[PDB]
């Protein structure tokens, strides 16, 4: 006993679980990298600033 | 002398972590941009 989309519905089911995840694995790697990229930042502008 | 030693030593360090944050930068934009036309034909082959 199937309805009539049951099948298009899991394909759909299958697909977003793949696209989410692969979204929140690009959330995190993002953040990562922002927080690296702000450290670097605060870094070279206290050098520069000690500098002369 | 000592200082110019150290001085240079971390300079390099600091231009090799630029070097190395622009290379990951870039690589994750080209990961996102591609998953994002992913996301894109997704959404249109539904609607």
């Amino acid at each position: 006993p199937r309805g009539s989309h049951m099948e298009e519905r899991l394909a759909r089911n299958a697909l977003e679980a793949s696209v989410e995840e692969r979204t929140r694995d690009l959330r995190m790697a993002r953040d990562r990298l922002e927080t690296e990229i702000a450290d670097h930042r605060q870094t070279t502008e206290k050098l520069q600033a000690v500098q002369q």
